[PDB]
């Protein structure tokens, strides 16, 4: 059976993705970085299967509903109940939906609850007075309170304490499912509101699909401030803590993989359900993966094997950006939303597909356990059970080739086949020695030895 834990998230920014029909262009300057560059749902129907063939097995879309003018992102909502007009119609996006479903396809939406864009209507509208918290920033960030009731940005921040509020964010979101059968959301800026909020939206949408899926976005590093979270109706959660250590540590070399590790061991001991956690390298909130490779004056493309590698080998939900594949460089927002290039070498696309396949085909990698066998200064090894299966990951994170021998920590006289590279291990007097050129990986599966 096909649970969560299961999947892999292709995420898109829409407007920056793929422009399928030129006609909704309405207001695009491609040459200003702060407008529509024009990427829209068509855009997104035409590449499902480039997609799909990466191994994705699901998409994330940046928010669909109508935007002010400026909200090429889409978090600036002028109309819950409409499709920016720049992206499409409805019939176009449930014709994505069911052309995504057809291949087997999931759809989560992005999807926001906590503030309007800055010149919606209502906040001229006097029977609107109440929907709205009082106009002040956040500034003293360890209140949670002033978290939750101040203006984000300045963005009008919605009360949910008003029922009138809290009775049409939900009727939104049941609308939205019952119209267009997507699988999911993914929930924008959880953390600024409040969590006896979420206990009856997560109640909202599952009435209407039992087993709809929701992902938080709590944007903080520390688990246990995210974790609490799990318990109010949300089933997964955005792993910053993981992308925090899997960003720096894989954009450059020589750097120890040992606090990845610890983030495993603290999702297990903090979350109900730890494998639910969404793995990433970057998003549309960080500086690229790329840029961060060559401000260290080093190979974008060596070190995304690397962290690419992790994320498609070790516990959680990955997900990853639009152009990833394709080592897209990118400063900060809004420099990290280039439009994606799909006239580009297939190295690193080759790569992701077979890390999905490979995800895919070895349970063990979806739903193992995953314990360390050893780790020096970059050089890792990590092994991986689920019932009959065991995989070990190798990842030599350094600047030379390195040999580790293990000796008792695996099951004497079989045989490491290489899935990933080819590679051969056999068990000598009990011990394997596995060797890997600098900044390799390898993934093996332990099996019987074979022979001329
Ligand atoms: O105008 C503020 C800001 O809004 C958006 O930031 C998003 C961010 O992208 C999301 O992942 C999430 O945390 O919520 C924010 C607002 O809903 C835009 O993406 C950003 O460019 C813009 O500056
Ligand atoms: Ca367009
Ligand atoms: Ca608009
Ligand atoms: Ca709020
Ligand atoms: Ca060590």
């Amino acid at each position: 059976e096909r649970t969560w834990q299961d999947e892999r998230i292709y995420f898109i920014m829409v407007d920056r993705f793929n422009n399928g029909n030129p006609k909704n262009d309405y207001e695009v300057d491609v040459h200003d970085p702060k407008a529509y560059h024009g990427g829209d749902l068509q855009g997104i129907i035409d590449k499902l299967d480039y997609i799909k063939e990466m191994g994705f097995t699901a998409i994330w879309l940046t928010p669909i509903f109508a935007n002010e003018k400026g909200g090429y992102h889409g978090y600036w909502i002028e109309d819950f109940y409409k499709v920016e007009e720049h992206f499409g119609t409805l019939d176009d996006f449930k014709r994505l939906v069911k052309e995504a479903h057809k291949r087997d396809m999931k759809v989560i939406l992005d999807f926001v609850v906590n503030h309007t864009g800055y010149n919606h209507p209502w906040l001229n509208d006097p029977a609107k007075k109440d929907w709205f918290h009082e106009k002040k920033d956040i500034f003293n960030w360890a209140n949670q309170q002033e978290v939750e009731n101040g203006w984000l940005f300045g963005l009008p921040d919605l009360a949910q304490e008003n029922p009138e509020v809290k009775t049409y964010l939900f009727d939104v979101a049941k609308w939205w499912i019952q119209e267009t059968d997507i699988d999911g959301y993914r929930l924008d800026t959880v953390k600024h509101v409040p969590k006896w909020f979420w206990d009856e939206f997560a109640k909202e949408v599952k009435s209407v699909k039992q087993d709809f899926f929701l992902l938080g976005e709590v944007w903080h590093d520390d688990p246990r401030y995210v974790a609490e979270y799990g318990k109010h109706g949300i089933d997964a959660l955005i792993d910053f803590p993981f992308y925090k250590e899997a960003s720096t540590i894989f954009s450059n070399v020589d750097q120890s993989l040992e606090p990845l590790y610890n983030v495993w061991k603290r999702n297990v001991a903090f979350y109900e359900r730890p494998y639910l956690l969404g793995t990433f390298l970057d998003n549309h909130d960080t500086v690229r993966f790329t840029r961060l490779a060559l401000q260290n004056r080093i190979n974008p493309v060596t070190r995304l094997k690397l962290g690419l590698t992790y994320l498609f080998s070790a516990p959680g939900i990955p997900i990853m950006y639009y152009g990833t594949e394709i080592a897209l460089d990118g400063g900060e927002d809004p420099d990290n939303r280039r439009l994606m290039n799909f006239r580009t070498d297939k190295e690193l696309i080759d790569y992701v597909t077979k890390l999905g396949e490979l995800r895919a085909k070895l349970p063990s990698l979806r739903r193992g356990d995953f314990e360390l066998l050893y780790e020096k200064d970059g050089m890792a090894l990590f092994k991986r059970t689920y019932e009959k299966e065991t995989t070990v990951i190798a990842i030599n994170n350094t600047s030379k080739t390195q040999k580790v021998t293990l000796d008792g920590e695996l099951e004497q006289g079989k045989e490491l086949r290489g899935l990933l590279a080819g590679d051969l291990v056999r068990s000598k007097d009990g011990k394997y020695d596995i060797i890997l050129d600098r900044e390799t990986a390898e993934i093996y599966v332990l099996a019987p030895k074979t022979g001329l």
